[PDB]
């Protein structure tokens, strides 16, 4: 039986019309054009021989307006102002984007999913969805020239930009910046080795996934036994699980299936020690890349 | 270590501008507007009390041009002609779509991936990628009102439309029509129980995935032993695997890694009997939802 769950990304058309190319003569990467502003990673100012320990303050002051070349590839935007906000540049251009969607800037939290538009030379090439890992990495698909690719969610017709790609880690995962300029987690936009925090199972997403199995007729794991939220979180600390915090989306799943959150917290404790040769939605390991909102939307048709 | 592999869909913007709403007063579903033509599933003509055994020939002749209401939701298109091609309708409208992309119609084969734009009331709501299963189903995410949602691939700037969604099967998977009007496999667009063919591992995609592991430093399974293509296909018949057929995309992976196709065919035979407690790219079961082209593009940056 198929769960009806897929990695679902938002339609990318609105964000495609906001992508541009930004180059300083050394690096070429992507920028996000909204109204008269173009956002892009600041290491575009960084020469090839300075990516490991740049002085961005000295690099910024060394730049002028025409130091930045901004190009629409699917035109030329004259830069009339430039500023630095943390790990991002805020370029002011003479023409405003006539296709600027309604948007906000928002930081995304661990366990929440968002859609990414991978671009190269300002040309969108593919879209996918990821969940922010507890260690503030994402398991994306990025190559050289992908920096400036953006991640976002959508509430109604409003696009909530939450991620601009910056780099890849030694273990293959990726991280980037929020549009307030900060990097997620404790990462720095410097091409050097960096400490990486441990990853953890997103307990709330594991609960959403077990609810998806029940909604598809799969419930062998559901036992009448219960684990309280308090006792589970204490258990979670000693087993590399995130601490569980219920939401209205999870409560809706509990009402629909008739299975209380606490029953599944007990199941997670038992399934973590082993599946005992059985499968859940065609899997032998716990899944945490689907959110409660993904289950409500894709299976129950509720947004 | 992260493989760098994600379910990667094409950017949906070009196809978003082609979606419309089509209704006959009973069902509401989606249509694809290209030039002066709107394609949609033919069961839009079907009353609610006739979805299990309709007479589409009698239903079509019972319709006139103004029987069909076509609406753009992101306008009204006056229908000036209507025709039936297999399981699809071919509506002719007075205005041509000014955003018609360069396109072709192409049938997709088992094991090949394509991107789907899920729409409701002509409004695009999400995009995802699937592989055509050997039994001509897809493991998608579709609810009521999703029919008319389209699947496609992209060669350059040319969009190759390959799928229009029609129905869901009893086991939860989905199937639909090619744009020549035929349903994939032996399925019929009738809301009745239907025989379902067995699913199989896509051997060529399993080989692509093992190559992705090698490209990420994971090769414990690679033994010097080899299985020939001929002997593997004979084995495949008795084990619910597709018969392997190499391509240039697979040969490129063999050259890059230095591991011959035949070594991995032997590995598949051994891994199928059990992983022996080890993991490949964080998995304990064979993966076949990534194509050789996915590995070449996402990891090697080759299209
Ligand atoms: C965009 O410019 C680019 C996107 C990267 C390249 C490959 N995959 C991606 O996602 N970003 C970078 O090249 C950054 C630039 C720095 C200044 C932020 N650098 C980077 O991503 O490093 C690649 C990691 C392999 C490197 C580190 C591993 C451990 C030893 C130190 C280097
Ligand atoms: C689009 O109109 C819609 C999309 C479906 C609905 C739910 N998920 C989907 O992908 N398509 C349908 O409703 C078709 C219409 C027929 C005329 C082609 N019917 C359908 O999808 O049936 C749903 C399967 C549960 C039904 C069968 C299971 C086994 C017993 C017979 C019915």
């Amino acid at each position: 039986h198929h769960s009806g769950l897929v990695k679902m990304s938002h339609p990318s058309g609105d964000v495609e019309a906001c992508m541009v190319q930004v180059t300083c003569g050394s690096m070429t990467l992507n920028g996000l054009w909204l109204d008269n502003t173009v956002w892009c990673p600041r290491h575009v100012m960084c020469p090839a021989d300075q990516l490991s320990d740049p002085n961005y303050d000295a690099l910024l002051i060394s730049m002028t307006n025409h130091s930045f070349s901004v190009q629409k590839h699917i035109a030329n935007l004259r830069v009339v102002g430039h500023a630095m906000q943390g790990t991002l540049l805020k370029l002011t251009v003479d023409v405003a984007n006539p296709s600027t969607p309604a948007y906000t800037f928002t930081t995304v939290k661990p366990g929440a999913a968002f859609s990414v538009l991978a671009c190269y030379n300002g040309r969108p090439t593919g879209t996918f969805t990821v969940v922010m890992r507890p260690n503030y990495t994402i398991k994306g698909s990025f190559l050289c020239g992908s920096c400036g690719s953006v991640g976002y969610t959508k509430e109604g017709s409003v696009i909530n930009f939450c991620y601009m790609h910056q780099m890849e880690l030694a273990n293959g995962t990726h991280t980037g910046s929020a549009f307030d300029g900060t990097m997620y987690g404790a990462f720095m936009d410097k091409q050097v080795h960096q400490v990486q925090l441990t990853d953890k199972y997103c307990s709330v997403n594991v609960v959403a996934w077990l609810y998806a199995a029940i909604l598809n007729g799969c419930a062998w794991f559901v036992k009448p036994n219960r684990t309280s939220v308090v006792s589970f979180n204490e258990w979670a600390l000693a087993n590399q699980f995130t601490e569980f915090v219920g939401t209205q989306s999870v409560d809706m799943l509990a009402v629909k299936t008739g299975v209380a959150i606490e029953q599944l917290l007990y199941a997670i404790q038992q399934l973590y020690t082993g599946f005992q040769g059985k499968q859940i939605l065609g899997s032998t390991m716990l899944e945490d890349e689907f959110t409660p909102e993904d289950v409500n939307m894709q299976i129950m048709g509720v947004v």
